[PDB]
C-alpha cells in the first residue's frame, strides 16, 4: 500500500547495516525502570521463585486469592491501547504447580502458553504440570486435578486439551495448552513463519480475547521467549487498530510490567522480523502455515 519503507523497516535495515542491534538492546537495559519487587523477596518467597534475579514487580504481581500466602512469580502485563492483557510466568516449580493451576482457575485464563522444553541443554527448566496419558494429575494442595481431554502433536509443537476442576466445588474448565517444543533457551524461533503460525493458533482459539481472562505465557523465567511472544502479538494488535508503534518504547513500557522482557539481542531482532512479516496480514496465515512444516 505505500512503497516507501514503514519506520519499523527502515529501522531495521539501518539497525543490520549499522550493526545496532547490541547497543539498541544496551539503551533499552539501560533505559529500564527498576520498580520495588520486595514480595519476591521475603524468605518464606524464596522456594517460590526458580531464578534469583527474576522477580514480578510489587505493583503488577498476581496475588492467589485468599491464600495464607499469596505470592506466585507472575506478572500480569496490561497494555490498555491494544486490550490486550498477559500472565507472563517462570515454569512452575514441582512445589508451585499447585499454585499455577490455582492462579489460571481465578484468573479465568482459557489458554497456556508454554513456549520451553522442561530439559534445555542438560538444564531442568520447568516441572510436568499436566499430564500426557489418561492419568488424572493432582494438585491436593490447592484442591486442582487435571486430565488430558485430547491432543494435536506438529513437528514442533502440540496443543494438549487439559480438563481443569476444582476438587472443592466440582467444577471443570477446557484449558488450550500451547507448547512450543523448538524454542531454544535464549534462543529464536527457526522463522517469523513457524513462530506466527503458532501465535495466529493461539489467537484463533480466542484464548487472547477480551472475553476470557489473560492468557498465561511462561518459559523458563517468564521473560526471554514470552516476552517476545507477548511484543510481537501487542506490537501486531497496536498496528491492526492504527497506531504508528515505536517497538523500543512499546518493549520499555511492558518492562513496566515484568522486568527484562526480551532477553538477547537476537530476540530483539526476532521480534522486529516476526512484527514487519506479520502486520502484511487469510491467504498470508495459509504461507506461515506450510512455511511452518507442521504436519513433518
Amino acid at each position: 500500500s505505500n512503497a516507501m519503507p514503514t519506520t519499523i523497516e527502515r529501522e531495521f535495515e539501518e539497525l543490520d547495516t549499522q550493526r545496532r542491534w547490541q547497543p539498541l538492546y544496551l539503551e533499552i537495559r539501560n533505559e529500564s525502570h527498576d520498580y520495588p519487587h520486595r514480595v519476591a523477596k521475603f524468605p518464606e518467597n524464596r522456594n517460590r521463585n526458580r531464578y534469583r534475579d527474576v522477580s514480578p514487580y510489587d505493583h503488577s504481581r498476581v496475588k492467589l486469592q485468599n491464600a495464607e500466602n499469596d505470592y506466585i512469580n507472575a506478572s500480569l502485563v496490561d497494555i490498555e491501547e491494544a486490550q490486550r492483557s498477559y500472565i507472563l510466568t517462570q515454569g512452575p516449580l514441582p512445589n508451585t504447580c499447585c499454585h499455577f493451576w490455582l492462579m489460571v482457575w481465578q484468573q479465568k485464563t482459557k489458554a497456556v502458553v508454554m513456549l520451553n522444553r522442561i530439559v534445555e541443554k542438560e538444564s531442568v527448566k520447568c516441572a510436568q504440570y499436566w499430564p500426557t496419558d489418561d492419568q488424572e494429575m493432582l494438585f491436593k494442595e490447592t484442591g486442582f486435578s487435571v486430565k488430558l481431554l485430547s491432543e494435536d502433536v506438529k513437528s514442533y509443537y502440540t496443543v494438549h486439551l487439559l480438563q481443569l476442576e476444582n476438587i472443592n466445588s466440582g467444577e471443570t474448565r477446557t484449558i488450550s495448552h500451547f507448547h512450543y517444543t523448538t524454542w531454544p533457551d535464549f534462543g529464536v524461533p527457526e522463522s517469523p513463519a513457524s513462530f506466527l503460525n503458532f501465535l495466529f493458533k493461539v489467537r484463533e482459539s480466542g484464548s487472547l480475547n477480551p472475553d476470557h481472562g489473560p492468557a498465561v505465557i511462561h518459559c523458563s523465567a517468564g521473560i526471554g521467549r514470552s516476552g517476545t511472544f507477548s511484543l510481537v502479538d501487542t506490537c501486531l494488535v497496536l498496528m491492526e487498530k492504527g497506531d504508528d508503534i515505536n517497538i523500543k518504547q512499546v518493549l520499555l513500557n511492558m518492562r513496566k510490567y515484568r522486568m527484562g522482557l526480551i532477553q538477547t539481542p537476537d530476540q530483539l531482532r526476532f521480534s522486529y522480523m516476526a512484527i514487519i512479516e506479520g502486520a502484511k496480514c487469510s491467504s498470508i496465515q495459509k504461507r506461515w502455515k506450510e512455511l511452518s512444516k507442521e504436519d513433518l
